[PDB]
DNA sequence: CGGCATACG
DNA sequence: CGTAG
DNA sequence: GCCG
């Protein structure tokens, strides 16, 4: 088992779902207390389990696996023995975890805002609605639309949304293309948001595109919320039987030179991208982001024409999107 | 021990 | 501060 | 919390 998530296929569905989940609860809780190091380790340990070819049935099968030390191993041990890990259950039950989860799930609220609100004694969504003068416009939108935003987005919704985005994009700039990215590109059948990546085959033609797309979507009555320039985090109005629902949509523009890097980054998973960037820097001495891959010795950027190019330039075996579910 | 990804709005 | 993967 |  290699040590970095970008070095191993991780399928969407796997053979250690209960174990990986429990570890992810501990990761999430560590994040709520500002412990990014502990979050990372619990996430990595969970991901290692997702990459295994069969179920872990005995403690000995953890020996030699990366990111499994005393703590993660004890969690698995307790799950294998008793079907439950007391630490995990204590977190699940806790007022702190439940409230931080509720608040951080709101669009416009991060850990720091959620934590301050927690310390002020706030606990429920209606507590936040009672004091709306404190809220940002983005948090107001997140709170107004919270119920719809909690409802899973289906693949039929995605196809509907892609058509409307394409229409606006085609008027904004003929020849521009729209690519589905994020969790849906990794093969998820549902999600809590939709992500699109827009470019144009002629380098430079994509300059100034996003405002033009946004204004057209706005004039179609489709935008319930937007911030307004290359990333737009919107709430769209999606048609439903005799009605509609609010849906989070992210629209991203990149020049065709950067498209493979943007595609890679926006396809995820989050852990996969962190691990890939960590690997690039620490193992290969190259600096990776969603715009490019930089050699800080030569002071040059790697020109990639495809995701395949990028994996090759990092010396990694290619993983299709459905094996990047770290 | 230090490091933990790296951006844009 | 929020957002993204 | 774990790794190198
Ligand atoms: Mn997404
Ligand atoms: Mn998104
Ligand atoms: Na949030
Ligand atoms: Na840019």
């Amino acid at each position: 088992m290699p040590a970095y998530a970008c070095q191993r296929p991780t399928p969407l569905t796997h053979h250690n779902t209960g174990l990986s989940e429990a570890l992810e609860i501990l990761a999430e809780a560590a994040g709520f207390e500002g412990s990014e190091g502990r979050l990372l380790t619990f996430c990595r340990a969970a991901s290692v389990l997702k990459a295994l070819p069969s179920p872990v049935t005995t403690l000995s099968q953890l020996q030699g696996l990366p990111h499994f030390g005393e703590h993660s191993s004890r969690v698995v041990q307790e799950l294998l023995e008793h079907g439950v890990c007391e630490e995990v259950e204590r977190v699940r039950r806790s007022e702190r975890y439940q409230t931080m989860k509720l608040f951080t799930q709101i669009f416009g609220v991060g850990v720091k805002t959620a934590d301050r609100w927690y310390r002020e004694g706030l606990r429920t969504l209606d507590d936040l609605r009672e004091q709306p003068q404190k809220l940002t416009q983005q948090q107001k939108a997140g709170l107004q639309h919270h119920q719809d935003l909690s409802t899973p987005v289906l693949r039929s919704d995605v196809d509907a949304l892609q058509q409307v985005v394409e229409e606006a994009v085609g008027q904004a700039l003929p020849g521009a293309t729209v690519t589905l990215t994020g969790g849906f590109r990794r093969g998820k059948l549902q999600g809590h948001d939709v992500d699109f990546l827009i470019t144009h085959p002629k380098e430079g033609q994509e300059a100034g595109l996003l405002p033009r797309v946004m204004c057209r979507l706005q004039d179609q009555g489709l935008i319930l919320y937007h911030q307004h320039f290359e990333r737009s985090f919107c709430i769209f109005r999606l048609p439903q039987p005799g009605s509609w629902k609010a849906v989070r949509v992210d629209l991203v523009v990149a020049p065709v030179s950067q498209f493979p890097f943007a595609l890679l980054g926006w396809t995820g998973s989050k852990l996969f991208q962190r691990e890939l960037r960590r690997f690039s820097r620490k193992e290969k001495g190259l600096w990776l982001n969603s715009h490019g891959l930089f050699d800080p010795e030569q002071k040059t950027f790697f020109q990639a024409a495809s995701e395949e190019d990028i994996f090759r330039h990092l010396g990694l075996e290619y993983l299709p999107p459905e094996q990047r579910n770290a």
